[PDB]
């Protein structure tokens, strides 16, 4: 199962890195950088994880109610990026918010012919990818306090259906 | 397992992007340097692939030997360097040489305690690990022929081990 490696590695070569200083970053972000009407940034790392692995390239234009905000300010750097969220037209959160990277090794992987990987493989993989990651957060406290794993199958009715909603129900729950 | 997800992620989030315009990178060097390069930088990626998972600082400490020359020029950007390989005190071959980064992976879930990952688990997912991808190369010519994998381990009697002699036992299969 390839979701093995992907998720090791994306906590060994990614969050394990950069969630010790993220609760920094967002408050001195919070406290630093001067804009009059901004509201608060919310504390942690919210990771969509579509289990179809469709990612974007433009995480707004999957869902207008999603706006870009700005980055998250910085030894490496990482590019993270702050997004309002609306609903019925007014601002219901703002957070730092981004897509699970190696869905896109499980969408390329299934158009690859070589690969010998169907849509029905990758769907395995996703889930398995989300679930081992989900452990190895168990076992680190801090880590895990530190991101929300945002993990959602879109139904057919896509207009039953809103990205920014799905991020505001996890938000939610942390107030 | 880890290791196949390691070597897929590896293919397609590297590999298979930077090998198609590194004949043209090393080639434009070659060019530029023509006066000043007695022997021309050989094509193809060598990827050093300690079994023991073990990725030094830098290839320069790893053996005399091996010396670093120059970073190969030139959306996403990589950072490859060429080396000189010393025998007998002489040039002999010229290369663009790097270890291979998922090993790194290996080695830090092996000293990270909640991953139960021993010394052993990790020898044979470095293993597995060089296996898959080799296969992976194999299905796809065109990286296969771009690239080299080069793996070892150090002798377990403790007699000397040069890595520069492994670098060019493959560099000279090609002449
Ligand atoms: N959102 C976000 N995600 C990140 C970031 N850094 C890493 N990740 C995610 O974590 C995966 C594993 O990173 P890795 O452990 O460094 O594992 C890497 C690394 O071993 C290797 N690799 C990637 N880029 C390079 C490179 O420029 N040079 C070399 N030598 N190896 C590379 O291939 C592996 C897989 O690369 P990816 O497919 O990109 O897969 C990445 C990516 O999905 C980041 O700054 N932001
Ligand atoms: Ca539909």
């Amino acid at each position: 199962s390839v979701a093995h490696g992907l998720a090791w590695s994306y906590y060994i070569g990614y969050l394990r890195l950069i969630l010790p200083e993220l609760q920094a970053r967002i408050r001195t972000y919070n406290q630093h950088y001067n804009n009059l009407l901004r509201g608060a940034v919310s504390q942690r790392l919210y990771i969509l994880l579509p289990l179809d692995c469709g990612v974007p390239d433009n995480l707004s234009m999957a869902d207008p109610n999603i706006r870009f905000l700005d980055k998250l300010p910085q030894d490496r750097v990482y590019s993270n990026s702050i997004y309002e969220l609306l609903e019925n037209g007014q601002r219901a959160g703002t957070c730092v918010l981004e897509y699970a990277t190696p869905l896109q090794t499980l969408f390329a992987m299934s158009q690859y012919s070589q690969a010998g990987f169907s849509r029905e493989d990758r769907l395995e993989q996703a889930k398995l990818f989300c679930r081992t990651l989900e452990d190895i957060l168990a076992d680190a406290p801090e880590s895990q306090n530190n991101c929300r794993l945002i993990a959602y199958q879109e139904p057919a009715d896509d207009s039953s259906f809103s990205l920014s909603q799905e991020v505001l129900r996890h938000l939610r729950q942390e107030e």
